[PDB]
């Protein structure tokens, strides 16, 4: 149960960590466009 | 081990859901001026 449950969770975490990194990064790009 | 790890995961997971939604909110609000 809890190996697969650890995997199910950690794969969700792999989506959650991925998005959050695209979010922090695409903000940086966006601000480099914004800067005036 | 794996139950405390279940907690170590779900705590971080809740910290993720939180921080994801902060960032996602602000972006979505900000886009509304373009």
């Amino acid at each position: 149960r809890e190996e697969d449950a650890h995997s199910n969770l950690s794969s969700v975490r792999k989506k959650l960590d991925g998005e959050i990194s695209n979010l922090k990064k695409e903000i940086e790009d966006l601000q480099l466009v914004i800067q005036k």
